[PDB]
């Protein structure tokens, strides 16, 4: 599913991400934009052999099981394919664990390089939330 910007903002708000660990909604929308282009089916292979899955590009090195990432963890206790659903519940719940790990949203390289320090409120401008 390719979400609209405001549609995804509404879903992320409903699932409790607005100001989760102090990150406003705009941070999450900005992150999804530059990770996945708001596409739940997005997958990308990392150099280390792991893969990133879904709207927030969650990595099989640590968070999910995709059956092909040796010596990795599954800290969200889910198959990576759950992260490609039209329903973002699994992505959001796993994201909450990630952002709680100690590094906050720096875990998402696209967030650190493209969203951090910017006017992220722009990502939810116009949206009925
Ligand atoms: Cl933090
Ligand atoms: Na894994």
């Amino acid at each position: 599913k390719v979400f609209g910007r405001c549609e995804l903002a509404a879903a992320m708000k409903r699932h409790g991400l607005d100001n989760y660990r102090g990150y406003s909604l705009g941070n999450w929308v900005c992150a999804a934009k530059f990770e996945s282009n708001f596409n739940t089916q997005a997958t990308n292979r990392n150099t280390d052999g792991s893969t990133d899955y879904g709207i927030l590009q969650i990595n099989s090195r640590w968070w999910c099981n995709d059956g092909r990432t040796p010596g990795s963890r599954n800290l969200c206790n889910i198959p990576c394919s759950a992260l490609l659903s039209s329903d973002i519940t699994a992505s959001v719940n796993c994201a909450k664990k990630i952002v709680s790990d100690g590094n906050g949203m720096n875990a998402w390289v696209a967030w650190r390089n493209r969203c951090k320090g910017t006017d992220v409120q722009a990502w939810i401008r116009g949206c009925r939330l």
